[PDB]
């Protein structure tokens, strides 16, 4: 019970833990697949991504997840 | 009890948001990565990505997970 | 309680699924990434992205998570 | 008197477990084939991808279903009592 | 000598009810507004990203002040008892 | 004769509740140990990536025998009684 609540606290400590993780992950890649799209779009011209909603929603279940602990001595 | 299964099923809500936002990120990756390859391809004969396992294992998670509710008049 | 932790225990083993592809997944980009990224690096020399963080900080919650579970019996 | 009323009734607790533990079979093989035809379904969906299905639970129920019986167990008036 | 005594101790009963359903609804009122304002804040962090907030859960004391409020009821002194 | 029965259980409860807190207290330094021994493990595998490790949990365990150690005190027998 206590032990039940605690051992779920533990979890959700780490569930978020990895989807900030994987938010970090989703910003680098659209900054490098983006910065490289652009520098082919630069060098295309001389022969002549966007993860907001996902980023956004993952940053939002992290908050809904730290509204989700229990209490314990309540 | 009560209040730790509620607790628990709106973690679960929440990280299903998280798996379902983090496998629409992946989708749009591959296929810009990929578009922006074959484009980069393009270009290279004329001087002449594949997230399928992964997408697939956290849409099964999800899965797992809608099946891990519980029942609060149980 | 046992119905409560056995629903718990079954939530963990799909977070850790999901984290798990999510972690597979960011290797493969990175490597992708990067392999097209010095490609269009030789490309440009003629005419003359690092995951290393989120992706063990997600191995580390899986981990935490591993170390979560409830031991029914108990 | 009071033993045939009695015997009528130990008959009667005896059919009626026999009736909750055959629904309780039941739900058993129901639950196995729709989840199990459930899952074909679910797969057949992701190949075509490479609209959704939900499978049972009668954990609560079955077990309710076997308390029950034992329940009934209690009630047998031995004779000699 | 005990009806006096009693009669006065009902009347308190029913006020302090009064009094604890008063605080109940006013932490209500102020769980709802306070988290209402801080979901307004969180949000406008966000647009301006396109200093974190938390948000109040007194569940817990609205629910113990609901038992105290019926343990009250209890103790109400019947006259002709 | 009943006083030196009592007398040499008591003596003996004081030496098996002593025998238990040992018994704990080394559970404590055990599970410490082998943990911090095994993220030391954990970590070089880590440093080398840049085969599983398992951490102990002796909570449960140790928290019974403290329970019984507290048990035993109500064993105890007053000899006046």
């Amino acid at each position: 019970q206590k032990m039940i609540a605690s051992a779920f606290n533990n979890a959700l400590g780490a569930i978020q833990d990895g989807f900030d993780a994987t938010n970090s992950a989703l910003g680098k890649i659209q900054s490098v697949v983006n910065a490289n799209a652009e520098a082919l779009n630069n060098l295309l011209n001389q022969l002549s991504l966007d993860l907001t909603y996902e980023m956004n929603r993952i940053q939002d279940a992290i908050k809904k997840l730290n509204e989700s602990y229990i209490n314990l001595k309540e």
